[PDB]
């Protein structure tokens, strides 16, 4: 029933106790205690205890720290000294502007920047499944993401839920050794930590991102891995009917912030369970309103990292993040043409398995070969290969040369003459 | 080793047996047997350069319409075997029917969350993405009974192919097609769970060959509904050379990586441009990836998808389609003046944006409480309820024309302040808004 609000444990409470919760403006909401850890009370909202909301200790000094799901140090450092104590439920400060997401976030991964571009303020889930490398892709984006040319500084907030010890040490090591830590706040919730902390983890993370974005004028990228495990924690506390509204209190929290010098961008990982007997398939579609990045078993089976299939992927806001002054003027054309040539080449793989390879026409054979060049040169890149959008677009142009120039129906002749390697002038 | 073909069994055969096959075009192929049922052999052919067989054929005639057949094209309806005009091979090699033209123009399914916001166009492949326990079967059957091509000079037909189904489901589909009269414009292929696996593998090939024959030889727009590609894949991963082999590992046969493309290649406008083959495949998320790895179904998703949402199912709403993750990539080629109506794109864009905003505000309401939400936000919050209750919700038997759909859209859009309709041109507000 009713939505979840998190409260600091200041006095003992009982199950089903009726309580008041003090909101950031001095008003109070009433609810009932649902559960609690030793330090955090979970309240369902509709003489008596009046509770304070659970707070994040907020400071620019959160950057470079690795913390638990409850905000406590996990890196052997001192507790955070706060500038502000901010309600993590999201209710003390409305940082979001009524503005659409826009302008480019360069992940350095061609199958996102090139064909499915992430924009500032967007929520763009990675949609994956058991046994696929969504975790490596999330960490690669956390190492590589930037906002080319932005006057606002950039930060990452990386929140991992229900993870093993082994995973935790791997994530800490990767952030530390690459320097990615120095612009990040990292929240790690272990599988064995109290379960209440698992559901507080993304609220801590989004609070930190809102504080950096709005009070320090930053574009902040929040990567949340992964929401299925968060759904699991609600279930443990089919999925509960209130889960769909609860998820909305996570996916409402994204966008450009007031003043438009900062933004909160989310990339949640939505992984489908590999055995629905023990882990039922949750409906996480509420999070998918601005497109998705699809991690595909076919590509992984073929030994290609990252195994992202651009055809089912989409970024509904891409056009607000690309072109002259953002990426390059020819970006939309090249994206459209690669998409169309790869879709045609893939259908032609079907055709070769109907009529045989030697029956395909010479033109069809160019498109068949293009689908292989696309997967081998454009989709495939190294774990630590950080490609600028220029790099991405020039790979695109090189593999597009395999097609007959007269078959480039998605590219304006003005871009063919300016950028196609057969016509472009050396400057 | 190349393509898989399907052959009339006339004697027992062994695995990997070399066979000569007379093809539908009169030429001969040599190939190796992979598997068989009582009456069908699956053969992988060799390029160019013992048992001699003929290919399994569809008995193609316009008199397939009105008939209920098995996966192999045998009658299920107590009628006589089809009398063929032509006997066509079924693997996709027959006819060479497809044009190099883009899909376009409207198919009216009568369901608003398809036509209104994610429009199906002639020649498109638009999958329904769903999961166990959701009503994807009912949606597939509703579109089969309701679909048409408004204003087209070409005749319309449905090919409905159901794979791996129970006897009770088969009984229900027969009754439904018969009782509503949808049968007279349909060919129905029913494959049962306990029919041979190889018959399940042939089932979508029979169906697509019938659709290509009616589209290309008879100038029809044909809508092929395939339910469920997941159950097709669960048969495929146990057939022939795939048995107990693991995707991505040595021993897994190359043809497994291209089989589903032999189904999804088979759609489009046909030569002559008087007809077309449109597919609505059902892709149910299987739930058992660990124990039954199948070919990746994502290859089927290139022109959008219709997403069936358990949230909406649990709220009591049918059809429980969530338009926000749903997409039709070819929608703009099927809408607007002379296809649907000139305000269609604007109304869809505005519904989509208000619904997405309202759904975000269900999160903000939970964060701050209803009493704290602004008057403007409350109107959008309410709009997402009106969208779900009035536009998404429609009856199983309710066939809305596109005009019925746009009119419901306008009505619910009057709940928003007119100055908040930023995706609708003023020309359209004055012409079509209920207050003007
Ligand atoms: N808001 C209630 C209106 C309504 C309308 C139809 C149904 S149903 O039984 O067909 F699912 C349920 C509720
Ligand atoms: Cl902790
Ligand atoms: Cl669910
Ligand atoms: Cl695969």
């Amino acid at each position: 029933a009713g939505p979840l609000i998190f409260v600091e444990k200041t006095e003992p409470v009982g199950y089903n106790e009726i309580v008041n919760i003090k909101m950031g403006d001095g008003t109070v909401r009433r609810g009932q205690v649902l559960d609690s850890s030793a330090d955090i009370v979970v309240v369902q909202v509709f003489v008596i205890f009046t509770g304070e909301t659970l707070k994040l200790p907020a400071s620019v000094d959160l950057l470079g720290r690795i913390l638990s799901g409850s905000g406590e140090p996990r890196d052997g450092g001192p507790r955070i000294v706060p500038d502000q104590l901010l309600d993590i439920n999201g209710a003390a400060m409305n940082p979001y502007a009524r503005l659409p997401p826009k302008d480019f976030i360069q992940t350095g991964i061609s199958t996102i920047d090139g064909t499915n571009t992430l924009v500032r303020g967007q929520k763009l889930p990675i949609f994956s499944a058991s046994g696929l490398p969504h975790t490596e892709i999330a960490l690669q984006i956390a190492r590589q993401a930037s906002v080319p040319g932005s006057e606002s500084a950039f930060a990452v907030v990386f929140a991992a839920m229900g993870i093993t010890n082994e995973e935790a040490q791997y994530f800490m090591s990767d952030f530390e050794k690459t320097g990615a830590l120095e612009r990040a706040v990292v929240f790690l919730n272990l599988a064995d930590d109290p379960a209440v902390e698992r559901i507080v983890t993304p609220r801590m993370a989004l609070t930190a991102a809102e504080y950096l974005a709005y009070e320090h004028g930053m574009h902040v990228l929040v990567i949340l891995t992964d929401i299925t495990n968060y759904a699991e924690a609600l279930r443990q506390m089919g999925y509960p009917g209130y889960m769909y509204t609860d998820l909305a209190t996570l996916y409402e929290r994204a966008g450009i912030v007031k003043g438009a010098k900062g933004s909160v961008t989310q990339i949640p990982i939505l992984s489908m369970p590999g055995d629905d007997i023990t882990h039922p398939i949750p409906d996480l579609s509420g999070y998918i309103t601005e497109g998705q990045i699809v991690v595909a078993r076919e590509l992984h089976r073929k030994g290609i990292y990252p195994p992202i299939n651009v055809l089912p992927s989409l970024s509904r806001l891409m056009n607000s993040g690309i072109g002259a002054g953002k990426t390059r003027e020819d970006h939309k054309a090249v994206s459209d043409q690669m998409y169309a040539g790869y879709a045609e080449g893939r259908d032609l793989r079907g055709l070769v398995a109907i009529v045989g390879k030697e029956a395909l026409s010479e033109r069809d054979t160019k498109f068949l070969e293009f689908a292989d060049l696309f997967e081998d040169k454009f989709v495939r890149q190294g774990r630590n290969e950080n490609r600028t959008i220029e790099d991405t677009l020039e790979i695109g142009w090189q593999i597009l040369t395999h097609l007959p120039e007269n078959q480039l129906g998605r590219i304006d002749n003005k871009y063919i003459q300016k950028y196609h390697p057969a016509h472009r002038k050396a400057k």
